This record gives structure tokens, C-alpha cells and sequence, in this order.
């Protein structure tokens, strides 16, 4: 079969509505998530018109072989959703309400410059290509369009799944094309990071400082080295997997900077040993009690200067 | 085909039933289980009603495409069900009974606040969509529940596989829908962790406390720091991936306080020593003196009042 | 089609062989293995018996469409079985030979008590459920039971691969279903572990012995806690996936021993100290002299009395 | 169906163009990735030719079934492309204008020498074997060539997506095959390099510098070995999956240099406490203050050199 | 369709050829490597014989379902093999030339005794069951065996790709079977394991021999033990999937002498500190000076009877 011909010249109206029935497995390194949802589509296909005393039936139940279905495709999946054609009704003026549940891999990019403190605006884009008879433009069906209750993504709070209403119409390969965005915006649950990540790591960049309190080399060089070796390690044991960013990160300048202290404390750690052996036990004694402020009064306002930055 | 038309208004009745063959794969970071099963399905459909003396067979089977099939569906699987159908049976008054043999990845929220000593109800939910003709409504077959005596679920004891009676029946994208909820009630084996993971990890916080019997300075640093990052290497090592959580577990308070242990033992080492090197041995000796029983003490109490708050 | 019809009251009899091509894959955390191989079935369906002088044939070629062709599952899959129909022969008496080549991951439960000198009996369930017209029973073509000469598992000697004779014939839903166990029986090839993890881990625990030639408590903290780091460093390098086990295995116990050995030896280098510096050298003496014989003796005695216990 | 004939010996002429959507999953262990792309062919099929007059249309849409296709592969693929066919349209004179989407998984080469500074050119073969009845020719349409805007790799800038549209005509196993190569410009973003991964590094290499004005052995050997095991372990913690190369890459030679560089700092610091301990300071003073210098000089040589020799 | 009858008894011969696009993913760990590539058949079938003055072509085309066609399928895969169908042709004779593409993943056993100097000849073992009218014999079209000039093995160098002519017949469930083996000769690209991984790890090594030239007991505990972490840690940054195999590898041998080697260091390391401590310094100091040449030669003697051993 081939599309519904214009009464005008006027372009056919695909009325669409996505509905979250399930949403899992959001990927940070691969920059994807799936879901499981329903997909409506409405458009008019006036050869379908019928008259309810004659048929004796109010609406009309179609297989999709036998009616014309425009082809709607997303732009942003891995490989084309799987789909299963769940109902399809024609009213008397020949309104066709189509409906299918799907799954599909979303590719649809982060931003990590906030992160563990993000938010996330995540992308659903629809797609039509129009035909020689007619051109194929796509609406939204706001009544059509949500989530259920128990719809979660493991670590995300999930604030709204909306549709963007006005399509961008586009020409691509000589042709006509409708695209919609449907918006599911997801802010991270940073709640764990702080007894999880963020205090154990301080707690081992604190330890370090102890050698500001100790003239023993062979201590502060074990103090210094040790616990630098434990941030790394700890780093290995909380790792998650985030993309290499092509803009430098709240949380990558927070880990550089705590590589330079551990840097920094060994070259002080250096400096009051030399001095001591080069007989000047004054000047090794004020870099080390200088340290005991300096170190984390430049740490705790380098951190503001951060956040500041970042938020 | 079209469903089987009312006599009456009444909304058609169709009768559940899923027997457990196999369940494996719990994945704890996911919060997925896999399931092969066999879904039973029972309705009455007087179109298919016969009298058996001038047919000459007590049950007819059918094919299923030659008859009409209730489109029932999960709502919480990954993909769609593989499924075989294995038999229908017509009995003469146009009882149908419908048997499948499916697999499933389902997605199924877990509790990790009790983690490791933990239990947890897993959701098999059943779904019908009501039709233009008629409503359809879905039922337990409590002679048709059960599980294989040799289901087994690797590092899980299995309590129970029931059903909730009563269906959910709410509005959906226009229609009608009749939810089941299947229950699989589960709880984790935890001998494996006493031996595996909290024996060693205490004795490598204990072998720390051994710098109160110890006033070389040098030595006490190699302890504590050392045993920090054994305890880092040991979490390596056993590790198992639980997914980040909005809310605070038992084992997360544990090993946020294992580390604040680690961190005031650090202190305590720290101005041990500078008494000492301050010419205060006195103050230095009744701090390492008292550290002895208030470092293991404390750690007692605090988790009693933790295991207290979490049981 | 529907089944052959009973002579007298008879059960029909389908006469199973499995004929392994491939095993692969056997994973031991997940308790699954991957199996490539033959199905034969062989049954007698009258309906399909004829006069090879009239035909002109001695033997008859049917497409899996044309013929009644019995259900036969695995109960412990994941998925359905891959299967393709290799051939299908009718004799002159209407008996059926099928033979399908097919691939499927089998779920068999693993027995870790005696790791790595475990041995395993790996178990494919065949199965068919009953009709209304009549009973379906299985039974074992011991000579159509084989394995390829080439058929290896990494890591294991195939011993044997054999069926029980007696099928289980039980109820199940108001049916009753004829199970048979395909044993394919296998012993881990345990050489490797010597070299590779039994010995090195030795190694690494006879280094902390000589602390107890040593009067040096630095030096002692040092090889007592850098061994332990070793230990556990030694054991992320080697480690394999061994799932969570309810009931304590001969590895789980020796592993458990040596953290325990390495807390021993804290305490003795911690008391051997304390002794020193509170004046009493013959008690530290005495104890340290003592351990460089208790130490591998309880070692060697313990080993005997689990190896016992285990084997 | 069977290929339109010529009406001289003319080949036929399949016009294609490949215009991305998505690109995702650059794999460099696996040297693949994965693209979602329209792939366009355009040819004439006199049979399928009509009056529009008598038709009544313009356009005539097909069921790929329908009419004959020609067999367009993908040389360098893991598996066969999934496609969905999105458009067919004939023209009166019979050009046939075909549109499909596909989603592929990509085998191409990356050369490593570079890493991370390195520029990688993608390639998608496209291919056409031809028949007995008449030999098929690819062509490119440059019209129907080109990217989506939003397309991104994670990691890389996407430089130009072009054809080399001479085609490779050659024979295999006694047929014409016609090859076209599709290429994608990409060059790595460097950036998160140098903070995340280079300046650490460095870092923890300079710390073991600082043995060079310590005289104490003890210090000495604790600062170059627990450096060691720092780069080691940072090395683990921000490792990526590169292949192993039968050619010397840029990173590579780096990554040995600074393994020797600890080496012989281990040699320094073994010669310095040797002289010492043989009554020589003198010596051992002019090789530590030589080296506080040379090890940085040698240093910044070395990579000005390699940086030469690889760019 | 049944198989083309014998004129006199013969069996059916079917000339196989290989030609192969693309070689991936050798899987070290399970034994695996990924194939594309085309699979051609020939054999004469008189039924399909036509006069070509009669009929007008000079070849005739079929598809799959229309004729007759051997039923190959190889026996070391995981799954059945991913085909399409290319071509089908006829010559007036009935000679039919058969091609298809396709992608599989085969099980073929590696050779560890000599990694990383290692050469592997992979297997693809084609296979044929006889039928009940004639028996099936496999045949080598060498003119039809051959591969890409652009396949490439990541990690490999592909010498050759060849099949031995012989088929190998034989008996299996009352049938013969026809097997034809393929062989893909290919040698590991070992360079890079020298600057990656060999240098570096005897570099950590000679580290520990440094213990020789120092009297210092908590210097030689320091460098002994603290080289053996580098020493694991180093394994761990650098380690790939290789299985556990039942008999002893060249890599497995070095490895394990290695381990030996600090165990050795440290029985050295505490012996000349107990001698020292026990009144005995002359013994101490001739041990150690003996261990400076001891160690290194008994390192490149033991080497050296390896190298012979395994090569």
C-alpha cells in the first residue's frame, strides 16, 4: 500500500507518544541506557473510512499488512528497536491509532563536568522520512506521553520524561525529514560519594600531612610515599568507568590537584632534609611549621576556587 | 480471530500459572535474574465448545494460530519472553488450556541495607491488555504455582514462590490492564563472608592497633600505613559489584568506619610521637596506654549501636 | 498432526542418544557450560508405515512439517536448544529416526569442597511431556551415546559421558513428563596450581618465618605487614572466579589458616617487642626460639588434619 | 528473480552512498566500531518500467521481495549488517532508487606508533560479486555521501567522511567483483592526557629524583622502590586496552625509558651507599650531585629525541 | 528434493573451497578465533542436466529451496555457522557450482609449551553425513582455497592458509561422514614483549640482587620484599588471559623461578644477618660476596637450560 493522498496539498500528521514502562542499565563510559516502552503513533488515512450502521462495529481492527503504517525510526539507537505491534484501531473518519511496545539501546551523550553532582538530559529523537506523494510530519501527543510509577535507573533520580512539541523539519538526501526530541532528564545520587570516595580519600591525603609534625626523614619519606601509593590503590578500588572528556572535569581537576599536594608534601618532605644536613635547622623548622597551615589552607581554597568555577 | 464476545457484560477471566524450572544469574549491580518457567493460561471461549459423542475425542488441540490467544506480556523483562508453546487443550464446554515454556532476564529492584545478612522479594509481573470488544481480567491458579524441587539460585536459599490473588487493574493508554504480581522470596547465604571477607579484615585492623605496644615512631608508621593498604589490597581481592545506593547499608557505614579507625589511629601515632619529641612522655604514654582498650572498645560499641540501627 | 494412536493401552516410547561434538566454556562461577552435539530420537508411528515393493523405496525422507515429530526440551538450559534437523528416516514398520544437530548452554551445579582436586559430574536433563490421547516415555539408545575423540574441556579430563537407563516418570500440572540424565563426568586438571599458586604462596609465607631470626622490630613489622601485602597482591594476580559456597571448601579453609598464620606471627613479633622493652629478654627470647619450630610444625599439622577432613 | 539484461554487453551500474547517522564504540583492543548508517543504491531495471499515464503514478513503491536486488556486502565486517529497508521507489524509465538503514560493526587497522597523539583513517568496504547473466559495477553518487551533524566518538574528532570513487575492479574465484572504499578521518583528543595520566606519571618519577640529595640508604631505597610500585600501580589504575604491535610505538618507548630510569636511579643509589661504606665519599658525593642533574638532562633528552624519531 | 542417484555405485563427491575475507578476535584464554569467509560447493546432479539448444541459456540459476543441496557443516564451531547464500548455477551437465558468505566462531586447541615464541596451526574441520540412497564424500577445489590479501590477525603473523586434499572418512551413528581439514598456519608477533614486558620485569630483579652490596638488614628486608610487590603488581599491570594447561609452559617455568629466585634472596638476606648477629661476620661476608655472582650466573645457566629445554 502507498500513503493517504492530501484533500489540499497539506502535509500528513503522525501524532506520536512515548510511555517508560522500564528504564535500565544507564552506561557511563559507552554514553547509552535502555529502555522498554510503548510506542503510540495517530495519523488519518481517509481510504479507511467507514460508515458504523453499515459495518455495525464503532472502530476497526487491523492487522499491519493490511493498512499503510509510516515508518518511524529513531535516530539515536545502536541497532533498530525491537518492536511488537501490540494494537491498531481506525475510527469511522479514519483516525488510525497505532501501538507497539519496544526495547531499545540509546546512544545519547553526557555531560561529566559536574560529576558525581550532575544532572543529565537524556535524548529519545524520532524520525520520519516523507514519500513522492506526500510529506510526513511528526506531532506530539502530550496525553500520550509519560512514565510509570515504578520506573527507576540504578543510582539516578529520574525528574521528568517530556517531549520537545515542535519537530525540526529538515532536508536530508533530497527529501523531507520530521524529527522529535523526547527529553528524560536524570540527576545523579551523589549521596553515597561522601562516606564511599570522598572522606576515605581525604582522610589518606591527611595522613600525609602528619610529616609537617615529624623531622624524621626516613618517617615522612615512608608518611609521603605510602600514602601515596594507598590514594592510588583506593582510587583502583572505587573506580567507575568514565569517558576520557574532551574539557577538564570537576572531579579531574579535584584528582590532579591531589597528586600535585602528594608532589608538593615530598618536595617540603625534601627541602626541611637538606636543610637540617646543610646546617640550617631554622630555616627547615619554619617551612615545616608553615606547612601545618599552608598545605590545608591552599587545599581548602583551591577546592572553593573549584566550585566556584564548576558551579 | 477476534476474542470470544460476552454473554453477559462480564469481563473475560483468563487463569495464570507459572511453575519455576530454572532460575540463575542474580546479578546484584544490575538487580536482574534470569528464569526459565512455564506459563500456564486458562479462558472460555463457547465458540470452541463441542459435544464430544458425535466428534469422537474427550479434548481437542489446536495449533495457535488456529485459535484465538490472549496477548499476555511481563511487565519488568529486559526483551520479550522466548517462548514454546508446549500445548493447548479444548475441553467441551470451550475451556481452553494453554501451555508455554518461556526464559526471561527480569528486572527486579533489590534492598541492600542489610547486605550482607540480607532478603529480598523478587517481581515476576503479569500483564493483559483489555480489547475493543471485551475487558480482560487476570486470575491465579493457586494448583498451578509452584517451582522444581531442584531450582536453585548460586549464593541464595529459596524461601517461597507465590502469587498476590488479587490483580491491579488500572487504566493505560486508554484501556484496561490486569497486572499479576509472582513473588520469588529469597535469602543470601552469608556463612561464606564470615571465613572470606570479615575475619581477615578485622586481623588487618588489629595487626594496626599493635602500634599502642609500641613507641618507635618509624615502626608505627610502617604499621598503620602499611595495614591501610592492606586493607585497600584485601577489598581489591574480594570485591563484588553492589550498585550505588540513595540510602546508607550496614556494610557502607562498616568500611566508612574501618577507615575513620585507620585515620584517628594515624592521629593518635602522630601526637604519641610529638608528646615524646615535645619532652611530655608522661601525656604520650597515657594516650598510647589508654588507646589500648578504647580503640578495640569503641569498635565493639559502634558496631552494636550499627547492628542495632540496620536489625 | 496429532500422535500415533495406541495398539493396546501402551505409552509411546521415544528412544533418545546424545553424541557430543563440542563442550566448551565450562565457567565455574556461573555453574554453566556450553555443549554442541547430536539428538537422535527414534519412535514408532504406524501411520507412516508402507510396502517398500509398491514405493519402490526401502527407506523414506520427510521434512520435520510433514510428520508428528515429539516435543523434547532440556529442563537445564538457559535458552531453548540451536537445533537443526539433520535428517529424518522412515522404515517399511513405521519406525521414525531423527536426528538434529544442535548447541545449547547447560545450567549443572558444581561441587567446590575439594578444589582444585575436584572431580564433577555434569548433568543434561532430556524431557517430554505426556498428550491427551497418549503417555510419551523416554528411553536410552546406550550404543547412539557417545562423544567425539576430540571433544576436550580447558582445564579438565573427560572421563566418560554416559546416560542413566531408567528415565524419572513423575506429574507435573496434571501431566506426567519422562526425564532422562545425561552424565558427562570430568576431573580437574589440578598440575598447574603447584607451580603457578600453591608454591609461590608458600614462598611469600615462609618469608614472614624469619622474622622469628630476628630481634629487630622495624625490620620484623616490615616483613611481617610487606608479606602480607604480597600475600594478598600475589592472590588479585592468580585469582579465578570461584562462586559464594553455603558450606566451608578445603581452599576456603587454608586460605582463611594463612591470614590467620600472618595475625599469629603480628602477635608474636608485637609480644617478642613488648617483652624486650619491658626488661624480660629470656621470656622474648623463649617465645621467638619456640615459633621458628611451632610455626611450620602447627602449619604442616593443620594442612593434614583439613586434607584429612576434606578428602 | 534474475538481473535485468543488458541490451548491449554493458555491466550494470549500482550507484551507492552512505550517509552516517551514528557512530559509537571505537574499539581500540578490538581495532573496530560500530556505525549506523542509510546505505543508498541506485540502478535501472528496464522490466520494471511503466506509463504513469495508465498507472495513474508518478512513483511505484516495492516489498523487497517483490523485485530483484543486487547483493551488496560489506568486505570488512564481524557479522552481516542488520538492516531494515526504509524505501523503494521505480521511476517511470525503471530506476530503481533504494534506501535502507543498517547498523554494523566495522574491522579496520589502527596504527598505534602515534598514541595519543594519533589521526586514524576508518574503512567501510562496500562490494558487489557479479552473475553469470551480466557483470555488476559500483558507483558513487557524492550527492548521497555525507554525516549527520551531531555524529561524535567519544575520544575523537571526526575530521571528513568521503568515498575514493574509482572503484576496485578485480576477479575472485572466477567472478568480477567491483569494491569501493568509504573513508572516516578521525584524529584522538589528547587533552585529559596530560592531566589525568602524563603529569602524575611524571610526577611520581620526579619523587625518586629527591634520593639524589639523601645520603641516607635506608630514605634512598624506600624513595626508588616505593616509587616503582606507585608508577606500577598508577599504571594499573589509568591503563587503557591498547593491542600488542609488532613496531615500536611513541608510548611504549616512554613507558620502557622510565622503567630504566628507575633502574638506574637503583644503580646510583647502589654505587653512592657502596663507596661510602668503602671508604670513598668523595666519590660517591660527585656521582649524587652529577646525577641531580643528569637524571633530569638525560631525561629531557631522551624524549626531545623520541619525539623527533615518532613525529 | 532427495540426493542425485549413482550411475554405477560411486559416491556423490562435493568439491569444497574456503576463501577467507576477514580473521578476528583469537581468543587466547577460550581457545577461539572469529572467521569471514566464502564457502564453495560443487557437484554433479543429472537430474538438473538441460540441452542447451532447447533451452536458450547457457546457465541456469536456482534458489536453495528449488534444488538439492549437500548438507555441510563444520564440526569445531560454538554455533552453527552465519550463511547467505551468493550464487547458485547450473551448467548444461548438471554441474553445480554453489556459493555462499559466511561468519563463525571456531574451537580450536592451542599450543602453550612455547608462548610467547610460539606458532599455532588453526583448524576448520568441514564435515559431510552420508544419506540413505548414496554416500557423501568431501573434495579440495584448490583453484577455490585462498584468502584476502588484507586479512590480518591482531598480535599475529599469518603464514599460510591451506587444506589437506585427503578427507578423513570414517563411521559415526551407523553413517559415514566425510571431514576435510582447513589450516590456518599462523606465528605470534613477539616483539613488544621485550621492552614490555621482559626488560622491565628483569629490571625489578636485578633490583632485588642490589641486597648483596648492603649489610644493612632492614635496607636488605626493604629491597627484597618491596621488589617482590613490584614484582606481582608488575604482573598484574601486564598479565593476558592465558588458560591453565596440564603440562608445564616455557613462561610458566621462568615465572616460577623468579618467585624462587626472592625466595632464595631472602633465605640469603637472612642468613648473613643471623651469621653477623651470632658472632660470625667472615661467614656473613663471604656468603654475600658469593651471592653477587652466584645469582646472576645460576639466573642465565638456569635460562639458558630452559631455552634448550623448550626450543
Amino acid at each position: 500500500v502507498s500513503p493517504p493522498p492530501p484533500i489540499a496539498d497539506e502535509p500528513l500528521t503522525v501524532n506520536t507518544g512515548i510511555y517508560l514502562i522500564e528504564s535500565y542499565s544507564l552506561d557511563d563510559c559507552a554514553e547509552t541506557f535502555k529502555v522498554n516502552a510503548f510506542l503510540s503513533l495517530s495519523w488519518k488515512d481517509r481510504r479507511l473510512a467507514f460508515d458504523p450502521v453499515r459495518s455495525g462495529v464503532r472502530v476497526k481492527t487491523y492487522e499491519p499488512e493490511a493498512i499503510w503504517i509510516p515508518e518511524i525510526r529513531f535516530v539515536n539507537v545502536e541497532n533498530a528497536r525491537d518492536a511488537d505491534v501490540v494494537d491498531i484501531s481506525v475510527s469511522p473518519d479514519g483516525t488510525v491509532q497505532y501501538l507497539e511496545r519496544f526495547s531499545a539501546r540509546v546512544l545519547s551523550p553526557l555531560d561529566f563536568r559536574r560529576y558525581p553532582f550532575d544532572s543529565q538530559t537524556l535524548h529519545i529523537y524520532l524520525i520520519v522520512r516523507s514519500v513522492d506523494t506526500r510529506n510526513i510530519v511528526l506531532a506530539v501527543d502530550l496525553e500520550k506521553v509519560g512514565k510509570n510509577d515504578d520506573v527507576f535507573l540504578t543510582g539516578w533520580d529520574i525528574e521528568s520524561f517530556t517531549a520537545v512539541v515542535k519537530p525540526a523539519n529538515f532536508a536530508l538526501e533530497d527529501r523531507l525529514e520530521s524529527k522529535l526530541d523526547y527529553q528524560l532528564r536524570i540527576s545523579r545520587q551523589y549521596f553515597s560519594y561522601i562516606p564511599n570516595i570522598i572522606l576515605p580519600m581525604l582522610f589518606i591525603l591527611f595522613i600525609s600531612w602528619t610529616a609537617f609534625w615529624s623531622t624524621s626523614y626516613e618517617a615522612n619519606v615512608t608518611l609521603v610515599v605510602s600514602t601515596l601509593i594507598a590514594h592510588i590503590a583506593f582510587n583502583i578500588l572505587v573506580e567507575t568507568c568514565l569517558p576520557k572528556t574532551p574539557y577538564m572535569t570537576y572531579t579531574g581537576a579535584i584528582i590532579f590537584m591531589i597528586y600535585l599536594f602528594y608532589f608538593v608534601a615530598v618536595i617540603e618532605v625534601t627541602v626541611q632534609h637538606y636543610l637540617k644536613v646543610e646546617s640550617q635547622p631554622a630555616r627547615a623548622a619554619s617551612i615545616t611549621r608553615a606547612s601545618r597551615i599552608a598545605f590545608p589552607v591552599v587545599f581548602l581554597l583551591a577546592n572553593i576556587i573549584l566550585a566556584f568555577l564548576f558551579f
